[PDB]
RNA sequence: AUAACUCAAUUUGUAAAAAAGUUUUAGAGCUAGAAAUAGCAAGUUAAAAUAAGGCUAGUCCGUUAUCAACUUGAAAAAGUG
DNA sequence: CAATATCATTTTTTACAAATTGAGTTAT
DNA sequence: AAATGATATTG
């Protein structure tokens, strides 16, 4: 008797129930409360709104970095636990004044100095030591014993502020020797290119080289000083590595594959290999003189200081950025005294200036600060100061957005020099220097994680003692490896089909083994002679896979032939069947195995088998060479102290998708042969894995079938965003209801669909540009939020050249040209980057009804290669661009598309029509197979559209949020009308378990059965079943009185409020009661903090509060927003929350929990949404007519006959603007009550009366922003903006009537709070 | 529609780290002048907090997910038209 | 009161697993 | 990244 259409979305679920001539019922439903009403009629359709679901990763970001500040504050507790004994005997309480250095003198225990107590001390150290650099230095450099404090600060700065730990092991800064490093690499050049020596000729690199210019930069002035010799010269690319880039040597040496090195990379050492065993080991002493001149120069950029003068070369740099500033501030004064003293207090007095000024105590970058002074440093007499604004350099802060270079490394070098000056004098210095160091070296590693005992959801390390867990302590009570295992293995998959056993590595030598067996025992061959294609022997598999696969890393279809078939078979000629091209499978592993234990015979030998899968276990498990280094030593014994060195640093990622056990473990009772037995020989029958694993006459299905065994879970459980599994959840919710609303029983028919920046588009350029050597960036520069614009970021990824036509293109006339789609649009609906493509104009392409011509496949391809490779263009679009040289598209692809137009494939989208068919359908028959009692059809949202496009049901977004439920309904009709006509198709839509050209024919003129002719009858019918299925002369009607139909169920989801407590943002002091307490001690008149908490939800207190001198008792009924931070406090004690908020003898049986979008009806069926405590969204949705709703669209759209047909009906009906302005007035009036707007909107109508009829249609859905519901929001009519008139009080509430909904608002309970 | 491989792209979830930013305090401002107010001098750094907090007290946890009403439940969740 | 403007912590590195999509191979 | 609720300012 009846049927559910769902469309589900991340902010929407609507829904609908119709009946077998597509009406959609109305029931009368019990209404409960204390009202007047005991009744409602409620049309069964509806929707469901809420606020889009978010993932963790916010949550995440905040936790990892909470973590982070109270491992830091437990550095510095660390540190001063060691001073404590020998701190006393200088000063008693100097770890308390600092403590304490936050509060106000009022407030403070102890004189208002931190460092020395006093006034004449303190003003000295500032004098003496402007900066902590500058103690830092004076502590490193000088011998004198120093102040016990002034070494514990230097010491925390340094361990509170470590840097970062990018780089691993030791580094010991030689920024000196460069200008001879360089005439080393320049000789050792010369010597091995005996015929071009390279002039060295005084050149200064050190300056060049140790400049503050991008790498890129400091290469170009550097050969610049090098006649006759290109960067793109062998030696200019050296350079290019010495300065951390990444070059490619490929064309130096004419060799036809990428040789990129990167110094910094852990690789280079194993690419140098393969290089320099291409081109020959006479260029070793060439990487050797430039590995040389790298670690002189390696940290230019930070250091900038010579390293003869000093041990402290940061510190020097920060005082020398200061000493800068110092000098270039001075002059800057005395310039604008001079030149612009009119505006010189602007520059130094005023802060909301961004002057220097604004930069020290306002609150304006550096950037925002030399933005600024650009100009008046510019329009004086200076050169230098531009010179250094340019170079970033100009009033430098010593603490910056870019002290991020800055590895620990370099941090420690100070830390340990003072310590080692400073433990000649303190003998607890120098028993703890080393405690202290692994201070600031200790870092938790990425694969333990929390260091937790029990009470961690988050942490799976496991203890080797039951210790508090330090740094000095960490390697002998944690157990690292165990950890290491867990940290991997409590992610990896099990095997599916022997759930207990754990999948193998990806690089498993078994693995390899098994992926190539089982893609060679397909392979077929054919000769001459042999009367058919014959599958491989066992003994030629094994020939095969001896000498192709355990030599050739990669095994070519041409290398089976000419060196297998010819060498072993004396074949002239073959056909191979199973493999195109060459193998996917490999043996990977093997040969680098081979390479590493230089031992064939070894690998070979299959006892060692087990020894082999626990190495490449190992390499895949762990990536800390110091822990794989421990795990292999059990194999010490078999291999040369060199072959261990490298098999460490040889590390493995990836897992299989199944176990030892499947693959090589389980026998066959009858055979006693495994899976990979019978792979490597099954005879005459070469049976798959898949087979194997089916064949009834082998062991081994049900040898797996036996090993086999709530609804929130399941669902957070799926692959989605969680946006989607939000709606998920409630189109089941809602379908429950639906069913219960039915008095429990179930639809026959179930019709659900489901719905589908400038930062990384910068990085994807920016990097493609250089990776290519193309000078269009700095030819045309753009900025990150410009290629937002399709057609410029297009241009771009195409380096300013047209994709189908090798010509330049002007930057000033994309307006001319075309983005036309390479799959045609007509078969695939992508329109994104990936099917996307600027040409002057689409024709250029070839034909409109297939991918690119062959000609263009031809001319292009060596271009678009080289966007591939820039990665300016993905592997798909490379194919597709392509795919015209394989026949392009086959008719059948064609056919493949059109019907993927209409059939759903989106495994998200399965998942529900499993759930809700695993859910409907749970009785069994006789023979105890599923009975199928509900049919869950599930659509793309096409089919619905071209519905609406070809009968008239237009659908206008902006109006309502009324569509969400008639699509719901347009697809329980159109759903269940297309199985209704073709039972056939089943197969396709309904879940549970020459011909192209029809099938493509067919899948493109499925929903002709609505048409009366295209001649089809009026009355249409199943020609099988002689069931009816529509009928042009009264559904159409029935449609239309749906969509019609002016009460629909409309539904905001109450959501408690979760997150945040507050805006982050901590302000001044003020006197406001706004602000509240960063610290429960810290009185923010005092010290300032927080301001606009958010309201987890809003609460009716009815109570009494003392009114003025005397204390007579007012009563009070009012909303009080409960902050998210207020309420495990207001819950554990609703009454004394209350109490000790003012409020007194409150009715505690009174107080409603009231979330937001809580629901209240006024006046004239005027209804109002909580927002807060505070304010109040619309509550109105305005039904406005279809034929007011239709004409909008056809209006705003600027078939011939029908085009003629629908430009006259806008023309004839054009009275409708005038009309549709009523009903917002008439609405707007009796229900928004923004009197002052409508006034504006009412004039803003009135001068744009002599507009076109397109233009004014194409704003009057602006108007409906005005009358929409939830938060106001503002508009613009054509340029009048129009501010959002909010609902700032919830007074008026107080005296409505409360409305609780069901989910789909057909069960109310209404209270009128009259109390 | 399923399973294994291959290649690319994407998404979800986790852990370890870094640089800033912001907030109070500390860096004697000084010469007029009763005063409000002038002139001039200074500015780059640091201590500490970075969800309030919580008990399970860990170098842990504290922003995701889930949520009308009524009766039932610690809860999840059931029952009610 | 109720109109009206201003406001919102930012970024960066490393390490890992799972699904998913869509172009190919081989199968139930 | 908006947008929407907080908030101080304003008329």
């Amino acid at each position: 008797k009846y049927s559910i259409g769902l469309a589900i979305g991340t902010n929407s679920v609507g829904w609908a129930v119709i009946t077998d001539e597509y009406k959609v019922p109305s029931k009368k439903f019990k209404v409960l409360g204390n009202t007047d009403r005991h009744s409602i009629k409620k049309n069964l359709i509806g929707a469901l709104l809420f606020d889009s679901g978010e993932t963790a990763e916010a949550t995440r970001l905040k936790r990892t970095a909470r973590r982070r500040y109270t491992r830091r504050k437990n550095r510095i507790c660390y540190l001063q636990e060691i001073f404590s004994n020998e701190m006393a005997k200088v000063d008693d309480s100097f770890f308390h004044r600092l403590e304490e250095s936050f509060l106000v003198e009022e407030d403070k225990k102890h004189e208002r100095h931190p460092i020395f107590g006093n006034i004449v001390d303190e003003v000295a150290y500032h004098e003496k030591y402007p900066t902590i650099y500058h103690l830092r230095k004076k502590l490193v450099d000088s011998t004198d014993k120093a102040d016990l404090r002034l070494i514990y600060l230097a010491l925390a700065h340094m361990i509170k502020f470590r840097g970062h730990f990018l780089i691993e092991g030791d580094l010991n800064p030689d920024n000196s020797d460069v200008d001879k490093l360089f005439i080393q690499l320049v000789q050792t050049y010369n010597q091995l290119f005996e015929e071009n020596p390279i002039n060295a000729s005084g050149v200064d690199a050190k300056a060049i080289l140790s400049a503050r210019l991008s790498k890129s930069r400091r290469l170009e002035n550097l050969i610049a000083q090098l006649p006759g010799e290109k960067k793109n010269g062998l030696f200019g690319n050296l350079i290019a590595l010495s300065l951390g880039l990444t070059p490619n040597f490929k064309s130096n040496f004419d060799l036809a594959e990428d040789a990129k090195l990167q110094l910094s990379k852990d690789t280079y050492d194993d690419d140098l290999d393969n290089l320099l065993a291409q081109i020959g080991d006479q260029y070793a002493d060439l990487f050797l003189a430039a590995k040389n001149l790298s670690d002189a120069i390696l940290l230019s950029d930070i250091l900038r200081v010579n390293t003869e003068i000093t041990k402290a070369p940061l510190s020097a740099s920060m005082i020398k950025r200061y000493d800068e500033h110092h000098q270039d501030l001075t002059l800057l004064k005395a310039l604008v005294r001079q030149q612009l003293p009119e505006k010189y207090k602007e520059i130094f007095f005023d802060q909301s200036k961004n002057g220097y000024a604004g930069y020290i105590d306002g609150g304006a970058s550096q950037e925002e600060f030399y933005k600024f002074i650009k100009p008046i440093l510019e329009k004086m007499d200076t050169e230098e100061l531009l010179v250094k604004l340019n170079r970033e350099d100009l009033l430098r802060k010593q603490r910056t957005f870019d002290n991020g270079s800055i590895p620990h490394q370099i941090h420690l070098g100070e830390l340990h020099a003072i310590l080692r000056r400073q433990e000649d004098f303190y003998p607890f210095l120098k028993d703890n220097r080393e405690k202290i160091e692994k201070i600031l070296t200790f870092r938790i590693p990425y694969y333990v994680g929390p260091l937790a005992r029990g009470n961690s959801r988050f942490a799976w390390m496991t203890r080797k003692s039951e210790e508090t867990i330090t740094p000095w302590n960490f390697e002998e009570v944690v157990d690292k490896g165990a950890s290491a295992q867990s940290f991997i293995e409590r992610m990896t998959n099990f095997d599916k089909n022997l759930p207990n056993e754990k999948v193998l590595p990806k690089h498993s030598l078994l693995y390899e083994y098994f992926t190539v067996y089982n893609e060679l025992t397909k392979v077929k061959y054919v000769t001459e002679g042999m009367r058919k294609p014959a599958f491989l022997s066992g003994e030629q598999k094994k020939a095969i896979v001896d000498l192709l696969f355990k030599t050739n890393r990669k095994v070519t279809v041409k290398q089976l032939k000419e060196d297998y078939f010819k060498k072993i078979e004396c074949f002239d000629s073959v056909e191979i069947s199973g493999v195109e091209d060459r193998f996917n499978a490999s043996l990977g592993t093997y040969h680098d195995l081979l390479k590493i234990i230089k031992d064939k015979d070894f690998l070979d030998n299959e006892e060692n088998e087990d020894i082999l899968e626990d190495i490449v276990l190992t390499l895949t498990l762990f990536e800390d060479r110091e822990m794989i280094e421990e795990r292999l030593k059990t194999y010490a014994h078999l291999f040369d102290d060199k072959v261990m060195k490298q098999l460490k640093r040889r590390r493995y990622t990836g897992w299989g998708r199944l176990s030892r056990k499947l693959i090589n473990g389980i026998r066959d009772k009858q055979s006693g042969k495994t899976i990979l037995d019978f792979l490597k020989s099954d005879g005459f029958a070469n049976r798959n894995f898949m087979q194997l694993i089916h064949d009834d006459s082998l062991t081994f299905k049900e040898d797996i079938q036996k090993a086999q065994v709530s609804l929130h879970e399941h669902i957070a459980n799926l692959a989605g965003s969680p946006a989607i599994k939000k709606g998920i959840l409630q189109t089941v919710k809602v379908v429950d209801e639906l069913v219960k609303v039915m008095g429990r029983h179930k639809p026959e028919n179930i019709v659900i669909e489901m719905a589908r920046n400038s930062r990384e588009r910068m990085k994807r350029i920016e990097e493609g540009i250089k990776e290519l050597g193309s000078q269009i960036l700095k030819e045309h520069p753009v900025e990150n939020t410009q290629l937002q614009n399709e057609k410029l970021y297009l241009y771009y990824l195409q380096n300013g050249r047209d994709m189908y036509v090798d010509q330049e293109l002007d930057i000033n006339r994309l307006s001319d040209y075309d983005v036309d789609a390479i799959v045609p649009q007509s078969f695939l609906k992508d329109d994104s980057i990936d099917n996307k493509v600027l040409t002057r104009s689409d024709k250029n392409r070839g034909k409109s009804d297939n991918v690119p011509s062959e000609e263009v496949v031809k001319k292009m391809k060596n271009y678009w290669r080289q966007l591939l490779n820039a990665k300016l263009i993905t592997q798909r679009k490379f194919d597709n661009l392509t795919k015209a040289e394989r026949g392009g598209l086959s008719e059948l692809d064609k056919a493949g598309f059109i019907k993927r137009q209409l059939v759903e494939t989106r495994q998200i989208t399965k998942h529900v029509a499993q759930i809700l068919d695993s859910r409907m359908n749970t009785k069994y028959d006789e023979n105890d197979k599923l009975i199928r009692e509900v049919k869950v059809i599930t659509l793309k949202s096409k089919l619905v559209s071209d519905f609406r496009k070809d009968f008239q049901f237009y659908k206008v977004r902006e109006i309502n949020n009324y569509h969400h439920a008639h699509d719901a309904y347009l697809n329980a009709v159109v759903g269940t009308a297309l199985i209704k006509k073709y039972p056939k198709l089943e197969s396709e839509f309904v879940y549970g378990d020459g011909k192209a050209t029809a099938k493509y024919f067919f899948y493109s003129n499925i929903m002709n059965f609505f048409k009366t002719e295209i001649k089809r009858p009026l009355i249409e019918t199943n020609g099988e079943t002689g069931e009816i299925v529509w009928d042009k002369g009264r559904d159409f009607a029935t449609v239309r009185k749906v969509l019609s139909m002016p009460q629909v169920n409309i539904v905001k989801k109450t959501e408690v409020q979760t997150g945040g407590f507050s805006k982050e943002s901590i302000l001044p002091k003020r006197n406001s009661d706004k602000l509240i307490a960063r610290k429960k001690d810290w009185d923010p008149k005092k010290y300032g903090g927080f301001d606009s908490p958010t309201v987890a939800y809003s609460v009716l207190v009815v109570a009494k509060v003392e009114k003025g001198k005397s204390k007579k008792l007012k009563s009070v009924k009012e909303l009080l927003g409960i902050t998210i931070m207020e309420r495990s406090s207001f819950e554990k004690n609703p009454i004394d929350f209350l109490e000790a908020k003012g409020y007194k003898e409150v009715k505690k049986d009174l107080i409603i929990k009231l979330p937001k979008y809580s629901l209240f009806e006024l006046e004239n069926g005027r209804k109002r949404m909580l927002a807060s405590a505070g304010e109040l969204q619309k509550g109105n949705e305005l039904a406005l007519p279809s034929k007011y709703v239709n004409f909008l669209y056809l209006a705003s759209h600027y078939s011939p006959e029908d085009n003629e047909q629908k430009q006259l009906f806008v023309e004839q009906h054009k009275h409708y603007l005038d009309e549709i302005i009523e009903q917002i007035s008439e609405f707007s009036k009796r229900v928004i009550l923004a009197d002052a707007n409508l006034d504006k909107v009412l004039s803003a109508y009135n001068k744009h009366r002599d507009k076109p009829i397109r233009e004014q249609a194409e704003n009057i859905i602006h108007l409906f922003t005005l009358t929409n519901l939830g938060a106001p929001a503002a508009f613009k009519y054509f340029d009048t903006t129009i501010d959002r008139k909010r609902y700032t009080s919830t007074k008026e509430v107080l005296d409505a009537t409360l409305i609780h909904q069901s989910i789909t608002g057909l069960y109310e309970t209404r209270i009128d709070l009259s109390q």
